[PDB]
């Protein structure tokens, strides 16, 4: 056949078809059994929605905006590693999508493109960085200089991977870079296929080698001190961490469990998001990622106080398909769904999606 | 083999042995990931009965009143468009089959019979429109002057579609109407097969073109001026709406999620049909569509409250094994059935069903 | 291979294996979508052990009492008719078993052996008639007067069965009695298969024919009257009916949901006897039936408060692999693996099993 | 392929692959219809994980201490009999690997390998012994005397085998001990295979013939003055019973289903440990065993308030693939998962593994 591609899951179902088993299954894995994994989308099943009725859908209003940056939807591009073993133009394809939408696209920090090159491919995107704390903080602080040199508008701090989870696909594959590409943010830092990553996985080593598990709230001190970039702790699951985050003066939780690829058995975000978004008191914006598929996750996320939602596998899938314009095409399918949803359920913008709309 | 079909479900198993695949897939679809098509079957094995024993059951009288007009049965026939595409004579054999019953049928607005056809062809059936709010608010209007001139006795209108809801199949088929059909109330307005209606479903784009996504309570005040007939809020989910329908005037609620059509993840119609029956307080009457199948399907929609049940796809699958008779056949089976689950729980009528038959 | 069956599922393959398609799914089938025949055996499982360790079990004494009369274990045989289409030799065989085991029979209505006949088969075993009122009361009473006359030590009156509840299986396979065999106790109310009983299932038009739809609480008084013999009403399943049953001066309630085989989509049995046991309030004794296959299912029915268990499909399982020594077998392995959940779980007889062994 | 084994399922499976079907059936089989078997793995599932962001996790210690003795980490090898059918040097090679990895064995009273051969091979290792009391003390008596000569450092007695589980493969497979093999601390009391123990399972009939099934509270009280070694009650699942054990002067409960192979139907061992813990008010030692499979499994015991946790089939299959190399590589991978999942956790040391960390 030709593909006739309609939902988040055909281009999954296509992205298997075509990328090597190792590539695939790195970027499918959960941890371990994936019990999480399974969890972040069966949970958005079990939150139902309570539609209105009768409120004048007609001129359906999707904008939104993010610490302060307005977008066109309440839908953005989280950070996946290593985006050019999808499509060869990797994150330069996603950013230009990102571009074209009217939304923002999170940089991973082990992008196969440069901080620099995504903002000359993206120059009037919404961009942010994802850091990790290296045990060098001078290549730290070299990333978040860059990031505001090139026009990043925040910092997501991931505090979820001191050490990388199992992920038992990639032990099997042996998984790597493939030869042609590297990390180019920083050889060993640049997680070069070349070098020695133990006989396991190769990320697992080199996280070992390049993260530092020693970070504690004393290190979120030291980058709010270093920039004064918005900054979202990424990873967060419980509501004390979350008060922690904002008594340090961040501005925005992630709630994360990483796609649910690093402790196995967390709950999934849309279960623990109600607990944070209480924790938090108004005081900085509540973000989501992990199994968003579709605009009803949306939907429900919002009603349950999220600002906004990052979709991380979905872009992989999309540049599989087609680089930019298969990512352009899974925002496009996500941003209708979206706005389906929205308009079934008697809501003409997102200032009145409400905790009514939702039970669980 | 030769056809024994002695349950709703054998209905489905032969008209999807028979349909072409499209068309099948139409009819039997739910929106999206068909969650709560699923749901409306599964939340009626939730809820168990608690038969009485020894209440002398010799007797039993399935008869009740819909908005006062008498029925043999507390089980009608719900609207589902375009029923030629199931057999030759579509709406007028189900009107016919509805006639020999003594049970009411609901008239669907892109039927693929005029208003006037059906009432000829079942003149001694008790009738009732389903309507859409058009943009084209003289459509509108002629459609409940022929409803009266014509002896319907009621208009649902329905209030859940102000878009068609995203049903995969649909997309993946092109569904359209075949050649030789129109709605047969209205070239555009026809549901043509010869116009253009996009890429996807034709059936989105023309909802899009025809019916009214503005609509407020505004305008259900509109329609209540319009006609004197008794008028039904179809698609009603939360207890807030049931209130503002009575608030409006409108003379019944039908808890309704549009066969699990229109917004994916809504729950069971039969698990909230306590919250609208205890919200209306019974100022008016209550009745329940999605996912009967079975005699104690109806038995325990009557035992929270409603008045009565209407069925949609199992009057289709009827149609498709034998037009009029094959709709007979499964309105016989439901009511065999209905009395017998009535009979061994001790219900010698519909007045004695209580809410001590049903727990969760 | 040769037949190596160790617990009563072992039983039940067997049984499959040898039995005529019609025969096996009349005695296997429930109700419609059997649900609840999946919930008999379900419900068991989420009822949870907490047993009592260091009691004392070297010396496990199985023996209790049924209305008065000593049996060797809280495990009978309950009603199943037409046991001689499982083995030519049928009730006889059964009742030989049951007078080895030292445990009691309960004779069905329409056994294809006469009261007489199974009386002189096990003179010795503790047996007991299980009724329909029939609308001829003379057929009735002439049952009850010869279970007086031939030894039989209580009636159980079975009340859940105005109308045969609809088995698809029975309807699809048009079942009938095979052409040798009869109900030994009254042509037509003989069950011929000769006779004219639809193009169903034969069973419901002969019930239909045959028991009283009409029967209320006046005709357990009737009963009540007629003889002095321990009643037992058969087939509650609401405490309200039960505390009605002892007002009526019965002797003992069977919580049973007839096999699962009547009204589908009520409770299991293993759930409902707590409600039970609470309404009756030690007046009488409650027994257990449905869904009983395995030692640990009788300890759990006798934690929650039955004094016995009746089991059905089980012994015509046994019938059909070796008639009066395949009863036997059955009623062993329930017996051992009874003795050994007693002794595991710390009960030395069956006056110390408590409520607290178990939460659900 | 080659074997590339990188969690503890994957050792099962190769298990499964090269083991005899009788061997592995013995080892996998749980009682009866395997519903605790089941749960003990699910049960694990259904508690979820609460992890502590940036706690600094760069120096993990997972050393604690069982009865005052230290251990490298909180998880130890259960009592599992009959080694030597598994590899050739049996509980040798596990004595081996624990003093490898500095964990203590748990020698079962039916091992392959006398008291005196273990303590021989694993001289350095810590050591303990699993105890059933027989019907012959004076048997009793010497194990006791033999483990405190030879340097074992506790006596588990099993209190929840007064007679064995029935588990139906054993029966199926008629299971013995293989030709070359007896159990090595005792004919007949050696379980030789050459002996008459009826045509069931084997183990059974022996349990039987050796077991004393009548020992109370007051044989605990004979124990407790027979030797000074701190003793541990093995299958406790009940608080009272848990608090009795207190009260006779014991020092540790084993919270334990005996792996789902005595009494099915009994709740999962990490869903009884809160009770057991609550009950003992922190007066003695409370451990698990039962469907440890992973180091989140362990993490979740030590959260819930268990010391330590054993594990009984994974050292098995460590056995089956390389004997003394196999148990150390199953240890080794419980070791890092362990840690990975205290990392990931925020835990730097088992001791601020705290309740909070665990929602159910
Ligand atoms: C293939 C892949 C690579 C990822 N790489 C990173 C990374 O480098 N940094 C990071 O903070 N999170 C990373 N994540 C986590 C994502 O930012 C995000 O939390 C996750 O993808 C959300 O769940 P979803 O894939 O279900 O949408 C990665 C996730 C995936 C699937
Ligand atoms: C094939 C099909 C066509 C339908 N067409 C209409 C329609 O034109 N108007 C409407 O209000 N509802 C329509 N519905 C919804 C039905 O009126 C009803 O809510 C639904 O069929 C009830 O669920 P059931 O099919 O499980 O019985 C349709 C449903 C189906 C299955
Ligand atoms: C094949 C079959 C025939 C039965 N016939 C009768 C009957 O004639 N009268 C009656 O009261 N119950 C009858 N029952 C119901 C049984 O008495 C009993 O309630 C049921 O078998 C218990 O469940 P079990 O089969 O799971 O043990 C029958 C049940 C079965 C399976
Ligand atoms: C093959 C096997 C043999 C066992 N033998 C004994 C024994 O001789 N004595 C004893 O107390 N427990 C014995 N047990 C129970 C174990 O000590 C322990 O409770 C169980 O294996 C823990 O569960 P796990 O296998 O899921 O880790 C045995 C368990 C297994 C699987
Ligand atoms: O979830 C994920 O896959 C990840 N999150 N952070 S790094 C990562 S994958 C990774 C990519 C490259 C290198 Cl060198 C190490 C690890
Ligand atoms: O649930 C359903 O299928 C429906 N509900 N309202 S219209 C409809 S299907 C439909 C039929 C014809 C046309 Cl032109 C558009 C849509
Ligand atoms: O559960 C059951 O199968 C039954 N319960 N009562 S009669 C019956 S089956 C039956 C047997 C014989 C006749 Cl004539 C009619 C019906
Ligand atoms: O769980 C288990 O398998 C066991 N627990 N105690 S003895 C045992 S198995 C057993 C081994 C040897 C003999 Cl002789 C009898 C029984």
């Amino acid at each position: 056949m030709l593909p006739r591609l309609i939902c988040i899951n055909d281009y999954e179902q296509h992205a298997k078809s075509v990328l090597p088993k190792s590539i695939y299954d790195y970027y499918r894995s959960g941890a371990n059994d994936e019990e999480t994994l399974a969890d972040n989308i069966a949970a958005f099943s079990r939150w139902k929605l309570y539609p209105r009725m009768l409120r004048n859908v007609a001129e359906t209003d999707l904008s939104t905006s993010v610490l302060g940056q307005r977008v066109s939807m309440p839908i953005c591009v989280g950070a996946t590693a290593m985006q050019r073993m999808a499509h060869v133009d990797g994150e330069l394809a996603t950013v230009r999508a990102c571009q074209s939408l009217g939304t923002g696209m999170m940089l991973s920090s082990w992008a196969t493109s440069s901080i620099e090159e995504v903002a000359e491919a993206g120059p009037e995107a919404l961009r942010w960085l994802q850091l990790y704390i290296y045990k060098d903080r001078e290549v730290t602080k070299k990333l978040v200089r860059q990031a505001e040199k090139m026009g990043y508008k925040a910092i997501f701090v991931t505090v979820d991977t001191p050490y990388l989870g199992n992920r038992l696909d990639d032990v099997r594959n042996r998984f790597k870079l493939p030869p042609q590409l590297r990390m180019k943010n920083f050889s060993t830092l640049s997680f070069s296929p070349e070098e020695n990553f133990g006989d396991d996985s190769g990320l697992a080593a080199y996280v070992a080698k390049a993260i530092d598990p020693s970070i504690s709230w004393e290190d979120i001190k030291w980058l709010r001190r270093l920039t004064s970039l918005p900054i979202v702790a990424k990873g967060i699951l419980r509501g004390d961490d979350a008060r922690e985050a904002v008594k340090h003066g961040l501005n925005g939780i992630l709630v994360s469990n990483h796609g649910a690829r690093q402790l196995d058995g967390v709950p999934a975000t849309i279960d623990v998001l109600p607990e944070i978004v209480e924790a938090v008191e108004g005081k900085v914006e509540v973000f989501l990622d992990g199994g968003v598929r579709k605009g009803t996750d949306v939907l429900k996320a919002l009603a349950l106080g999220a600002k906004a939602v990052f979709v991380g596998r979905p872009i992989v899938w999309g540049l599989a398909f087609q680089g930019e314009k298969g990512v352009q095409d899974v925002l496009e399918i996500l941003k209708e769904e979206f706005r389906l949803a929205m308009a079934l359920s008697g809501c003409q913008n997102v200032k009145v999606i409400d905790k009514t709309l939702v039970r669980k």
